[PDB]
C-alpha cells in the first residue's frame, strides 16, 4: 500500500508464501505474522525470538486453527482485517519519526489491531498483547540546569539547538545579524527591537545569534548564552532565569518586564513598535530598534535553493535553478509590495502544488459510472441468489477492475511528465500577474494602428516613449510614461489610451479616467484609491486646463517622484488631454506654455498633437462591429457592407464636429432602421441581414 | 551605538577561504575513513592539520586587530552625520565658487549672501537670530529657489533640507503658521514664496522671527530664511522704492540683506550632463552606453526655441536615446552588456556596437 | 482558486467575498469532495473542513494539537500562530474592515471574488435540490417554473445574489 524496507516489502510478500504453503485464500492477519518471524532477521523478526515464539511454535498452533487447504490460489488478496494491519504499521511509524516503514511498525502494527487471528496464536501461546509491544520497543530509541522550566516548547533553544551541528548556512542579512549585537550589549537602549515588514527574514536574524555566540567570534561578555523561542503556566518558567542568566528571549507577538535580567529580540512591525513607546518609556530605554532591510536579490536566489530541497516534498523542486531566477527577480520590482526574500517563496507554493494539482486533473470517467452498478446489480442478486446469474456478474465486474487500473497504474505514466525546471515555476505567475512580448513593443505602431486612425504623428511619438522607458532608460521610480495630448474632441486623445491600455497591460479597460471639471477649486484632494486598487493602468485625466493650479502641484509629485503620501505610479502610464491648442505645431505649444506652469510642461515625458474620411470610415466600422458581436449574442445576425460605412461616414466630415457625431447617426441608420424593419416585419430575424447602400441610399436585404 | 561596534569591527583577512577548505578535507578523510582508505586517511588527517594550525595561527593573528582597535571625536561626527575645520570653512570661504557651480548668472546675488553666511557664521551676527534673513527680488524662473536649494545643500548638507510655504495661502486674518515644518527640521532653509500677498498681519509674526529668532514656542536660531516676491520683476533703485511703497520699513529694516536677482553649448553642455546621469545608472544594470558629441548636439537642437527653454531635453533624452535603445535591445539588435554608441550619422541617429 | 490560496506558505488562509448571498458557504462543500477523490495536492491530502463562550481555548488547544485541519467562519484571531488555518465569508465591504485591522490580516488570511452564478447554473442549483424541496409536497418539477423563480429576479428585483432570491421565490 506504498513503500517500506526490503524486509518489510520482504515479510509481506513472505505472508503470501505462506498464503498458500498452507493453501488458503485471503492472507489474514495470521500470515503477516508468520511472514515476520519467517523473514527471521528483521527488527519484528528478532523480537519475536524474544518472546519464545519461533516459526515452530507459531505454525503449530495456526495449521491447529484452519489447515488445508483449497489450493484454490485464485489470485488471492488480503483480509480486511490485515488490510488495516497496514492502514495501521504506516502510522505505528509517524508515530516514530521513521520516514519509512519496515519489520518492526508492521509488527506494531498488529498489536494495535488485536481482533484478529495473530493476536489470538500469542493469547493462546500464554503471551499477553502488552508484553509484546514492548519488546519490539526495547530495541529502538533516541537520537540541564533551570532549562529544565524554561525548556517547554515554548520554546525550543536556537543556541544549543543548532550547537549540535544541526545548523544549516544561513544567508542574511548578515549586516542586519551584527546590529542585533551592538544593542546586545550597550547598558544603554539595551534589548534589541526587530522591526522590518514581516516574515522571515526576520526569525532568521536571531538564528543568527545562536549560529554566531556558538561557532565562535563574539564579544563583550556573551558565551554560553543559549537564544530561546515562541497563562497557567505564565511567569511560572520565567523564574527559572532570575536564577541563572545565559539566556536572550526570541519573542513573537505583553512585557512581563524588566523586573531584571530578560534579553529578548523584537518581533514588531513598522508601526506595530509605535506601540510601546508611545505609553513610554521602557522603550526609548531597555528595548531598542534595528530594521530588516528586505535580502539581497542575488542572496534572496540562494535562500530558496536551501529550502528547494525540503520542498521537493511535494514532487517537482529541487529545480529549476532558471525555476527560482523567476520568483526572486519578478517581485523585487514586478509587485513589488511586500519584502525581497518572503515573496519569492510564496509563488513557488502557488506552483508548489498548483503542478501536482494539474497532474491529477481521460474521458475514463464514464467506466466508473458503469463499473458502479454492475457491483450494484451483483450485490441485490446475491441476496436472491440467483448465485450463478451473479457470479456472473462478478466475473464481469472484475473484467472491468483490472481494466480502469491499467490506466490508473497507466498513470504513472503522468509521474514522469512532471521533473522541476522554470517549465512549472513560471506558469505558476501568469496569475499573479520574449518574443511577443517585445514585439508587441518593436511592432506596437503596427499594433496601435490597428485601433487607432489617422493620427500617426502621435502613435509613433507614444511608441518610442514607451519602448525608451519600457528599455532600461527612464528613471523606474517615475511612471512608464508622461503624456499631454492636445487636439480637438472625438480625434483619438481617448482611444488611444484604450489601445495601450489594452497592448501594454493586456485589458482595453484597465484604465482610470478623472474628469478635472470636478477639480477647479481649493478642494482639491484626489484618484489615489483607483490607483491603489489597479496599480498598472493607463492614468487619463481629461482637460487638466480646468484644475486648480494647486492640482498641478500634486501631479509634479507623481511626475518627479511617481510616488503620492502613500500610493505608487511607477507602473502607470499618465495621459493628460486638453482643449489647449484646440482652436489652432508652433502657434500651439505657445498656447501650452501660457496655460501651464513651466516647472510642470518640462516633467513630462512628451507632448503628443491630435491632428481623413478613410479614417472615419475605419472608424463607422470599429463601432459597427462593436455593434454586430452585441446582436449576435441576440441571435441577430448583421453585416455593413463597405459601401454603407462610407455613407455613415459622410456624417462626421464637418471639421467642426470631427467624429462625434458617428455614433449616434450608426443607432439612427442602422439600429433605429432595423427595428422599424424588423417590426414592419420584413425581416425574419435569425435570417442574415447586411446593410447596403443602393442609389446613393440605404438599402437592407437578405441572404439566410 | 560606538560601545559594541568597535568590539565588532574586531569581529569581521579573506583567510574566510582557509576554512572554506579544510571542509572539502574532512569530508575526503572522513567519507574515505568510512570506505578506508586507511591509510589513504592518515596522511589526509595530517593534511587536515597541517591545515587547521595554519587557521587557528591566523585567527590568533587578530589579536593585532584587538591591539589595534580609539575615540577621537571623528568616531562621533559621523553618528551625528548619520542621524541627519579645513572643509568646513573651504565650503564658506569657498561659497560663491561652490553656489556657482549650481546657480549660473547671479553673481550679484551670490557675492551678497555667501559674505552675509560668512558674517553669521563668523561671530558677527546675534546668535538668537536666523543665521541669514533675505528677500530675493526679480523674475520668475532666474534662480530664486534654485539659490535656496544650493544653501541647503552646501550650508546645511541637504539639497532638500528645505521648508517651502506659498504665501498665496495666507492673505486673509486666518494667518496662523510652518511651525511644524520648522519644529521637524530646525536647521532648514525657510523658503516663503511671493511675501507681497501675505495679509500685513503675518509680518507682525515674521518681524517677531527677525528679531529673536523664535515663536511662542518654536526656534530659528538655526534657519536661513528667504523671502520671494515679485516687487521688483516689472523692473536697483528704481526697485528699492517699489520695495519701501509694499512693505512696512519696520521688517524691511530687519532683515539681513536684499537680493536683486537679474547658447547652443550651454544646451549640449546640459544634455551632456543628464547623459551622464543615464550612462551612470545604466551602467548599474549592466548596461554600457555612450554618446558621441555629435549625437548630443543633435539632442540639444531640441532646446533652442528661446520660448520654452532647455526644459524639452529631458524628454527628447528619453526619446531619442532610452526609448530608442529599448525599442533597439527588444528587436534583438543589440545583445546588452556589449558596448552601446549612440552617434548621429547622415544627420540621423544611429546605433553602433564595438564590445 | 481556494486551493491556490491553500496550497501556499505565503498567503496560507482564503477569504470569500460578494453578496453573501451566493450562499458562499456553497463553495466550502466544494473542497470536502474534491480533497476526499481526489484531485488535490499530495500537500493536502488527509485534512478535514468544519464550520461554525466558557468553552474557551479548551478545544482550539485540542487542535493545534492536530495539525490536518481548516476552517470556515462568517464573523476572535489567533490567526497564524498554530496550523490554525482558516476560509473565510465576508461581505464586500466587512473584510475592508478587517485588512484595515491589519497587517496579519493582509498577511495571513487572503481573498477571491464570489460571483453571482451564471443566470442558468442558478436554474441547475434548484434542480439539484428540487428533488429535496419535496418535502413540502409539490416538487419536483415545474422546470417551466424555475425558469422564472431564477429568471425574474435578475432582472426584475434586483436586491441579492441570482441564486438566493430564485430558492426565496420556490419558497
Amino acid at each position: 500500500f506504498g513503500r517500506f524496507t526490503e524486509r518489510a516489502q520482504k515479510v509481506l510478500a513472505l505472508a503470501q508464501e505462506e498464503a498458500l504453503r498452507l493453501g488458503h485464500n485471503n492472507i489474514g492477519t495470521e500470515h503477516i505474522l508468520l511472514g515476520l518471524v519467517r523473514e527471521g532477521e528483521g527488527i519484528a523478526a528478532k523480537a519475536l525470538q524474544a518472546l519464545g515464539l519461533g516459526s515452530e511454535k507459531i505454525q503449530k498452533e495456526v495449521e491447529s486453527l484452519i489447515g488445508r487447504g483449497q489450493e484454490m490460489s485464485q489470485t488471492i488478496h488480503y483480509t480486511p482485517r490485515a488490510k488495516k494491519v497496514i492502514e495501521l504499521s504506516m502510522d505505528e511509524a509517524r508515530k516514530l519519526g521513521h520516514s519509512y516503514v519496515g519489520t518492526e511498525h508492521i509488527l506494531l502494527g498488529l498489536i494495535r489491531e488485536g481482533e484478529g487471528v495473530a493476536a489470538r496464536v500469542l493469547n493462546n501461546l500464554g503471551v499477553s498483547l502488552n508484553k509484546a509491544r514492548q519488546q519490539v520497543l526495547q530495541l529502538l530509541g533516541s537520537n540541564s540546569n533551570a532549562n529544565t522550566p524554561t525548556l517547554d516548547s515554548l520554546a525550543r533553544d536556537l543556541t544549543a539547538i543548532a550547537k549540535e551541528d544541526s545548523l544549516d548556512p544561513v544567508i542574511g542579512r548578515s549586516k542586519e545579524i551584527q546590529r542585533v549585537i551592538e544593542v546586545l550589549s550597550r547598558r544603554t537602549k539595551n534589548n534589541p527591537v526587530l522591526i522590518g515588514e514581516p516574515g522571515v527574514g526576520k526569525t532568521a536574524i536571531a538564528e543568527g545569534l545562536a549560529q554566531q555566540i556558538i561557532n565562535n567570534e563574539v564579544p563583550e561578555i556573551l558565551r554560553d548564552k543559549r537564544v530561546m523561542t515562541l497563562e497557567d503556566r505564565l511567569k511560572k518558567v520565567m523564574d527559572e532565569i532570575r536564577q541563572a542568566g545565559n539566556i536572550i528571549l526570541f519573542i513573537d507577538a505583553k512585557p512581563s518586564l524588566a523586573r531584571g535580567e530578560l534579553q529578548c529580540i523584537g518581533a514588531t512591525t513598522l508601526d506595530e513598535y509605535r506601540k510601546y513607546i508611545e505609553k513610554d518609556a521602557a522603550l526609548e530605554r531597555r528595548f531598542q530598534p534595528i530594521q530588516v532591510d528586505q535580502p539581497s536579490v542575488d542572496e534572496s536566489i540562494q535562500i530558496l535553493q536551501g529550502l528547494r530541497d525540503r520542498y521537493e516534498a511535494h514532487h517537482r523542486v529541487s529545480i529549476t535553478d532558471d525555476a527560482i531566477e523567476a520568483a526572486v527577480k519578478l517581485s523585487d520590482r514586478y509587485i513589488s509590495d511586500r519584502f525581497l526574500p518572503d515573496k519569492a517563496i510564496d509563488l513557488i507554493d502557488e506552483a508548489g502544488s498548483k503542478v501536482r494539482l494539474r497532474s491529477f486533473t481521460p474521458n475514463l470517467k464514464e467506466l466508473e459510472q458503469k463499473l458502479d452498478e454492475v457491483r450494484k446489480e451483483k450485490d441485490a442478486a446475491v441476496q436472491s441468489q440467483e448465485f450463478e446469474k451473479a457470479a456472473s456478474l462478478r466475473d464481469t465486474e472484475q473484467r472491468l477492475r483490472e481494466q480502469v487500473e491499467d490506466t490508473k497504474k497507466s498513470w504513472k505514466e503522468k509521474q514522469g511528465q512532471e521533473e522541476v525546471t522554470v517549465d512549472d515555476i513560471a506558469m505558476v505567475v501568469s496569475s499573479w500577474t520574449a518574443q511577443t512580448e517585445t514585439d508587441k513593443l518593436l511592432n506596437m505602431e503596427n499594433i496601435l494602428h490597428s485601433r487607432v486612425i489617422g493620427q500617426d504623428e502621435a502613435v509613433v511619438a507614444v511608441a518610442k516613449a514607451v519602448r525608451r522607458a519600457r528599455a532600461g532608460l527612464k528613471d523606474p521610480k517615475r511612471p512608464i510614461g508622461s503624456f499631454i495630448f492636445l487636439g480637438p474632441t472625438g480625434v483619438g486623445k481617448t482611444e488611444l489610451a484604450r489601445a495601450l491600455a489594452e497592448s501594454i497591460f493586456g485589458d482595453e479597460e484597465s484604465m482610470i479616467r478623472i474628469d478635472m471639471s470636478e477639480y477647479m477649486e481649493k478642494h482639491s484632494t484626489s484618484l489615489t484609491e483607483k490607483v491603489r486598487r489597479k496599480p498598472y493602468s493607463v492614468v487619463l485625466l481629461d482637460a487638466i486646463e480646468k484644475a486648480h493650479p494647486d492640482v498641478f502641484n500634486i501631479l509634479l509629485q507623481v511626475l518627479e517622484d511617481g510616488r503620492l503620501t502613500t500610493v505608487d505610479f511607477r507602473n502607470t502610464i499618465l495621459i493628460m488631454t486638453s482643449n489647449v491648442g484646440a482652436s489652432e505645431k508652433d502657434k500651439v505649444m505657445g498656447e501650452l506654455k501660457r496655460a501651464f506652469r513651466p516647472e510642470f510642461i518640462n516633467r513630462i515625458d512628451e507632448i503628443i498633437v491630435f491632428h481623413e474620411k478613410k479614417h472615419l470610415t475605419e472608424i463607422v466600422s470599429l463601432m459597427s462591429d462593436q455593434l454586430t458581436k452585441r446582436l449576435k449574442e441576440q441571435d441577430l445576425s448583421i453585416e455593413l457592407t463597405d459601401a454603407a460605412k462610407a455613407k455613415v461616414a459622410e456624417e462626421g466630415v464637418d471639421l467642426e464636429y470631427g467624429a462625434r457625431p458617428l455614433r449616434r447617426a450608426i443607432q439612427k441608420h442602422v439600429e433605429d432602421r432595423l427595428s422599424e424593419e424588423l417590426l414592419r416585419g420584413n425581416i425574419h430575424k435569425g435570417q442574415h441581414i447586411v446593410l447596403d447602400v443602393e442609389d446613393g441610399e440605404f438599402v437592407v436585404k437578405t441572404t439566410a
